[PDB]
Parts: structure tokens; sequence; C-alpha cells
């Protein structure tokens, strides 16, 4: 059954662990596996404590974001539907015992710095179970790098990324992401000037503006294969419709309103409700190293804020994608 911590964070790797993001769900940390950046993002399950306010997971509970998380991965590897824009798998391990000491010192460094709504993950006994998912080290989430990138037009690749990757989802497996807030999208600079993705057999690119976006996080997502659906089904949480502050809280009620409180179904509206989140919070919350002020560029802007009043008149990432002006 489930392998001591030491076999997944030996000690080089756990000594190596910087602690780079959090949620109710538990904690991020970046290491280094086989002289490879890689993110483990660790999750208690089947104990009786609360964290951070809630009760954890079974694993039946947690298997729709394992499932989906692999299902997503393998899209770069794909022909008549292929993308790199999810993030990338490398394996998924159970683990039992109390906390790590060195992961409590990065969680305290974390905590010291940048501050925590988490609950000190002290308390876990050896017994405790966690699922340990290590991913591919996707970058900076764009919440991170809203005073950092260059200008309108890198948003605009952002935004056009994002699209195509959520049109390939929703061809390839009826995906919708369902939490895709900014804290979920990452960015990583990237040589390549053009970025290929392939959508029912068919290949176009995307002017980079030198980053590569990854879209992460599962834990809301739903999808299908041949007639099974995998999803979370949150039609008896009540906390996550009551959110408030932030333009994000409104997308779930919103979701809610428009599936009958019904998670099973297939809504692929749902990814345009957070791409249209995400296109304001790029007009209103981030700073650009280049402003507002040539022609070409006030352009892009213009061409933006048309996108922004009008998507929500589509009815899917991948109707965006395909008939949409911003993209021609
Ligand atoms: N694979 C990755 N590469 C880089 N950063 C990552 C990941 C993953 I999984 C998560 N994160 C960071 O941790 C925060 C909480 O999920 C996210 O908002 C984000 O800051």
């Amino acid at each position: 059954g489930p392998v001591p911590f030491s076999h997944c964070l030996p000690t080089e790797k756990l000594q190596r662990c910087e602690k780079i993001g959090e949620g109710v769900f538990g904690e991020v940390f970046q290491t280094i596996a086989d002289h490879t950046p890689v993110a483990i993002k660790i999750i208690a399950i089947e104990g009786p404590d609360l964290v951070n306010g809630s009760h954890q997971k079974t694993f039946e509970e947690i298997l729709p974001e394992i499932i989906i998380s692999k299902e997503l991965s393998l899209l770069s590897g794909e022909v008549c539907n292929r993308t790199e824009g999810f993030i990338g798998l490398n394996s998924v391990h159970c683990v039992q015992g109390s906390y790590p000491p060195l992961l409590l010192k990065a969680w305290d460094h974390y905590n010291s710095t940048k501050g925590s709504a988490n609950d000190r993950p002290d308390f876990f006994k050896d017994d405790q179970l966690f699922i340990v998912l290590e991913f591919e080290f996707g970058g900076i989430d764009l919440e991170q790098m809203r005073t950092k990138l260059s200008s309108l037009a890198t948003a605009k690749s952002i935004l056009h990324q994002l699209t195509a990757s959520l049109a390939v989802a929703e061809a390839s497996l009826r995906f919708e992401h369902r939490d895709l807030h900014w804290g979920n999208v990452l960015l990583k600079k990237t040589s390549l000037k053009k970025l290929h993705y392939t959508l029912n057999g068919k290949s176009s690119t995307i002017p980079s503006c030198g980053l590569q976006v990854s879209i992460i996080d599962y834990t809301l997502s739903r999808l299908e294969r041949d007639g099974i659906v995998v999803f979370c089904d949150v039609s008896m949480d009540e906390d996550l419709f009551t959110g408030d502050g932030d333009y994000q809280f409104d997308i779930y009620r919103l979701m809610k309103k428009e599936n009958n409180n019904r998670w099973g179904e297939y809504h692929p509206y749902s990814n345009v409700l957070w791409l249209h989140y995400l296109t304001d919070k790029m007009l209103k919350q981030m700073t650009f190293k280049t402003k507002c002020n040539t022609p070409a560029m006030k352009q892009i802007k213009r061409k933006i804020q048309e996108f922004h009043r009008t998507m929500l008149n589509f009815s899917s990432a991948t109707d965006l994608l395909c008939q949409h002006s911003l993209f021609k």
C-alpha cells in the first residue's frame, strides 16, 4: 500500500523544497527530481482532523482530480487534438507519515515572507495518508505576474493560448475547468516564437510573445470519455457559492445557475465565463512595462475590450477560438 515520505522525498529532494503555493487542498512545493524542476502538490486524505477549514477528502473524492490531471497531461502527445497548454503530470503516489520537518521549515519560511491562509501542517500523525502529485514546474502564476507582463499584446497571446487549450480539451474530452482563477494560469519564458496546437486534425499556431501558458488545478473539473463522466460533485457544497470581494466568486454562482446544480452535465460555457473573468483581470488588475500609448498598441487594447464585451455571447472556448474576431 502506501510508501513513506522518504520514498518520494529523499533527503536531497526535501532539502531543495521551497513552498510556492497553497490552497484549502494543501500545499505546493518546488524541488528538483533527477536534475529537473518539479512542483509537488501534497494533499492530506482519509484522516479525521480538519485541515484549512475542511474535512479531508477520501480516496474516492480525490480520484477525479487524479484522473483528469492524467488525461489532460496526455494531450501534449496526442495528434488530432493536441496542445501543450495543460501541465504535465509525472507521477502520483500515496505516502504515509507525519509531515517532514523540512517541509515544515519551507512552510514557515513562506508564512514569514508571504503569509499563509492555512493551518501549519504539524498535527499529522505517523499514520496519516497523503496524495503526492508531481507535476512539471509550469512557471509563475498570472496573479504573481500581474505587474510583470510586457504589454497588452502579451495579454492577447495569453488569452489566445488559454482559449486554444480549453478548445482542444473540449474537443477531445468535453472538458470544463470550473476553477480557472488567475492563480491557476502559469507563465514560463520560452524561446519559441510560435506555439502549436491541433484542433480536430487542423494545426494552427499562436505567437508566444515569449511565454508558454500552462493551465493547472483540476479539483473542480469535469470531463468524459465514451460517455463516462468524471467530475466534482459540488451540489451539496454550499460555501463554494457564498464567496465575495472578487469576480471569481460570481463565476461559481453563475455556473450553478446555468447547470441547475447538476455538475455531471457538460456546459462548455463555463470555460467562457472563466475566460471572461481572466480578460477582466487583464484589463483592470495588471500593470504593463509598455503602456497605453502607440497606435498599433491602442488597437490591440481596443480589440481586447471588444473581446471582453462580446465573448459572453459565444457558447464554448471552441466557439470563441473558431469564430471570434480577436483571433482572426
Ligand atoms: N506545476 C506548477 N508549477 C508552478 N507553480 C505551481 C504549479 C502547481 I500544480 C501549483 N503551482 C503554484 O502553487 C499555487 C497553488 O496551487 C499556484 O497558484 C501556483 O502559484
